[PDB]
């Protein structure tokens, strides 16, 4: 098998529609935000403009191949793969995807998709000009799949890729997992809450 | 049947251009708005910016399957389904869809599509800075189908409204209208949603 | 015939790129604007922002069917139909289509497409803050088809928003036939005169 | 042949990806701008907002038919035709196309595509509020085809009375430029627009 | 072979999704930015608006043909070719592509794709109103391919203000390029990028 052969098979048999559940177990999706920039803060209206990498990881055995005398990885356009339907519950603009829309696929079936995203959010901005900073929370989860179909789980150094040229600095980043029951359905929907503690320089 | 088989059948036989009428009764569509945020109010020009979930529900027996040893639900890209042509009559911008465009389908043929939408409207904003608040009405209905083809009905408040908004919701009421336009002798149903809100 | 059958036939044989001329006669297109809102006026730069329904009507016998024991109308995505190539000559932005893009088709071949459109224009705005108002003209016609291929013909506050900062005093329509420097053929258009002013 | 037949044949055989060279001679493209409006001038940053028709004309024998008992013209969606890859070198926004994207095709193979375009440019704006006016130049040419594949050549009438500005004069000239990347020459047309603020 | 034949073969056999590696080696991509304009500078927020040509060059033998009595070049829509997945790491808006999306292909398999792009960046703007100017760096590299799959390198050749607009409010003092090889926290592989340093100031 060469790369040409693998990508060919993937294009033909992939099923981008079909969630890769294994035996009535959820697909375990890991989500991690790497903050890159903080752009436009408004303490009056409680809105922020963030740039971050949304590192997303899951398993899809449908994609697997024998990597014996073969490449053990390929890059695949996301249009040819199933992808989790994650959304930011407190976003007030649609995600603007800055980078090429390719996913990394390893021969075992492990997929990683890490787009860079600029997005505007609604959160608590009070104290941004204070020594203790503001704490903004971002809630991310599956939009249509409940806890028995998709589970989201958190995966560091906050500022590792954070821009030195931003007008702001990161004090701390914490992650926690929630399981919420909405008024519509009897099933639970998991999400990850990412708390970003930051202030003006 | 597994999910792969169901989604396959749906993709092949769905007929997204064809309204799923049953013996010449209307398709009963339910509409419900869940307000999430209020963003940019202008009392001078009478314009608001709202973010809301537009929960939409109807029945399409064409999609049904027998689920004896089978999943009883799947998520389907809306491009593969018939979807009601609802529009907001007093919208002054096109809907900006914030979420993935998937619908939930249950084995009986029940469909639910609930996108999160940011949209700008033209409505009565006067008194927004008052203890009694402004009351903005949003009128939503089918754009091309009359009352014998599609009927819209409200469902039988700040539950998801943002605590960080500059505004707060006082009350939300729903009522149904049946209107005859100058163009046609048929009636067109819509739902009017009254949003009572003020500045904090 | 049921709806499923008719929409199927239309999808297979419609020919969206082929103008439905009959025996060398122009397709007769009727155009009517229903004003919904006036949004952003600038008397300095002579620019207005209008929201209107662009009601467009014509005949296409290719789409006809026997409605004996059948539906006499269906809704069709405009991507599956020929549609006239109308443009606003004095528009300074592209049309923003607010509604679902469906046309109404009747069994005789009559098509009606009425999208709601927000668009910015360049026109005479002087006297907008006066008792007699400004008169803005909008010129709409076929972009590439001359008078022997497409003819356009005309058909106030009825659907105008009470919450606009402006009010409509009068709307008049007239038809022009213009010869451009490029070609010896005449191109028809409709000119719609909108007389409006600021309230209070 | 009727219109239905012609449009059918065109859809099946057109080859939009293939430049219609004849005997390895350039395709001769004619370009003409008709100014419709001038919208947002900034003398400080040297930027203007223009609305103009970009009248573009060339020949493609692949599209020809016998007109003998037939129509001699049809309208064709540009997605079904080869079209020249013209670009404005000093544009600072992408073209916003205001009109339906149809080209006019005559039975001999002559094509005309005239979209109305709103675009923002970077040019000399100084003296816009002066009796002699500013002179803004717009440079338009093929982006990827050199002078042996595509040649471009020049060819208030529709200008808005309601603009805050007026046109004093419009001149056209042709340039042939060699860039640092390739040994071939690339043709373009430079359109000089002399305009000022009204009084 | 005529143009029609070559473009036909390319459309049928091209493989846009398959990186054209040769015998286990990186695809060598060359990158060069030609600055055309500087538009909106904000020293307070450290943001600039740039227009530049992004000249990108690589080799794909899959596209080659015998040019013995034939054309030696064609223009191809990028949708029918493999293209390197380059991204600007400090961009804060998506690239706005100003030009037709065609690539130049030579019979040997050499491809050149040079779009004109308007983009907003986050960089050091301090001293823009000073005689010595600001120095803004732009970091460009492959988003998903590591150093053994794609290598990026600055162009060997020499040349800046060559296509820079005389009508900009700003002027270019100098442009330097250097290559970096970075290891990220996610993977054990190295990712190459090019860093382009743009020294510029406001005109007097
Ligand atoms: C019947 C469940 O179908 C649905 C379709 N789209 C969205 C939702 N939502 C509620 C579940 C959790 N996500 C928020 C929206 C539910
Ligand atoms: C008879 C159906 O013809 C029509 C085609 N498009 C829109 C409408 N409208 C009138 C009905 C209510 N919706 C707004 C416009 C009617
Ligand atoms: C030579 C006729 O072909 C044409 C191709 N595109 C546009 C036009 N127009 C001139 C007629 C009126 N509409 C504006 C542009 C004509
Ligand atoms: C080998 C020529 O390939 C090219 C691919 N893209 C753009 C250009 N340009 C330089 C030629 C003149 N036009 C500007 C763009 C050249
Ligand atoms: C495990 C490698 O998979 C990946 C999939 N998408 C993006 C990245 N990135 C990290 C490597 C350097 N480029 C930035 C994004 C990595
Ligand atoms: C290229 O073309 C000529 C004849 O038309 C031929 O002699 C030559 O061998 C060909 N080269 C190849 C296939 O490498």
């Amino acid at each position: 098998l060469d790369r040409a052969d693998i990508l060919y098979n993937i294009r033909q048999t992939s099923r981008p529609d079909v969630i890769p559940t294994q035996r009535d177990r959820p697909v375990a999706v890991s989500v991690s935000l790497k903050f890159i920039n903080i752009l436009e803060v408004n303490e009056i209206t409680n809105e922020v403009d963030v740039v971050f990498w949304q590192q997303t990881t899951w398993s899809d055995r449908t994609l697997a191949w024998n990597s014996s005398h073969s490449p053990d990885q390929v890059s695949v356009p996301i249009s040819s793969l199933w992808v989790p339907d994650l959304a930011a519950y407190n976003a007030i603009s649609k995600p603007e995807v800055l980078t090429p829309q390719l996913a990394h696929v390893v021969s075992d079936g492990e997929v990683q998709y890490t787009p860079s995203i600029r997005q505007r959010f609604s959160c608590d901005v009070s104290g941004v000009d204070t020594e203790s900073g503001a704490t903004c929370r971002i809630k991310i989860g599956s939009w249509t799949h409940h806890s028995r179909e998709i589970s989201v789980d958190p995966t560091s150094d906050d500022s590792e890729y954070f821009s030195q040229y931003s007008r702001f600095e990161i004090l701390d980043v914490t992650q926690k997992k929630n399981s919420v029951t909405y008024s519509c359905c009897p099933e639970a929907y998991e999400d990850v809450e990412v708390s970003l503690n930051f202030r003006k320089k």
